[PDB]
């Protein structure tokens, strides 16, 4: 598990280790601007990682430019962590894998566990000398687009990670309500302990088996905009080792607005 996940003790021991860089990823940088893990830098999920105009996230060259400017190199081990339940740090992890970054890990429990453990935080500014990062083209075996999602109904597992009432169609969002036909509902938070850390392999395999994950089928996870489904994608692909898992980043805001798209109601 050390290949994709590191503990808070490991992280605290390796703050200033050679070729290791901590990256805080949240909705805003406002939490990071307050305080952060010593020497960590920041990526703004909204203004750094999304296209400013199109509904997408940055492409290869924009991702390369961003990392180059933040002083991240190809051969760095990247350690991702965040508040809001590590949701955005898992999303960035997914972006890092998409663009072919090999050494990257989630900090287990993210900011929540760091602060529960009472670990030190730095109020100091951080600058890293700019590097030359070069991303690989996207590995779309880990991403799903609308057309393949439509084609995956009754072919692949579809893990809806929204609230039980969004799934059944009782509530639209916080466009059409309901869920993708044949989807199973596993709210993202079932995969997580109170301290923010991921549950064990035993706990997770049972969670998804009970819910009806079919091991004869490949898998797609979805949310509203793919944020909490990143976190589920991480559990399924990186923790449990399922070899064929995609994040449908379009998710319900796209799917629920598609004309003519099949929708199913009820739990």
């Amino acid at each position: 598990r050390c290949d994709v996940l590191v503990s808070a003790d490991w992280a605290e021991s390796n703050l200033h280790a050679p070729k290791v860089v901590f990256v805080e990823v949240d909705e805003d940088t406002s939490a990071y601007d307050r305080d952060h893990i010593a020497g960590a830098i920041k990526l703004d999920w909204r203004t750094d990682l999304q296209d400013p105009v199109k509904r997408d996230f940055v492409d290869a060259q924009q991702f390369s430019k961003l990392l180059s400017e933040r002083g991240i190199a190809n051969e760095d081990t990247v350690i991702l962590y965040g508040g809001n339940n590590n949701w955005f740090a898992a999303y960035a992890y997914w972006y890092f894998k998409l663009y072919g970054h090999e050494k990257v890990k989630l900090l287990d429990g993210g900011r929540k566990k760091w602060e529960l453990d009472g670990r030190p935080l730095s109020s100091d500014p951080v600058s890293r000398p700019v590097t030359s990062y070069t991303a690989s083209p996207p590995d779309n075996t880990i991403r799903a687009f609308r057309d393949e999602v439509l084609a995956a109904i009754n072919v692949k597992n579809l893990i809806d990670v929204r609230s039980p009432d969004e799934f059944s169609g009782k509530i639209l969002a916080p466009q059409r309500p309901g869920h993708i036909p044949g989807a199973i509902n596993v709210p993202w938070s079932r995969a997580a302990n109170e301290d923010g850390t991921f549950k064990s392999d035993e706990e997770l395999a049972k969670l998804y088996a009970d819910a009806g994950l079919d091991n004869s089928k490949e898998t797609i996870a979805y949310c509203r905009i793919g944020e909490r489904s990143s976190h589920t994608w991480f559990v399924l692909r990186e923790l449990l080792g399922h070899q064929n898992v995609k994040n449908y980043d379009g998710s319900w805001t796209e799917y629920g607005s598609l004309v003519g798209a099949p929708i199913e109601l009820g739990s």
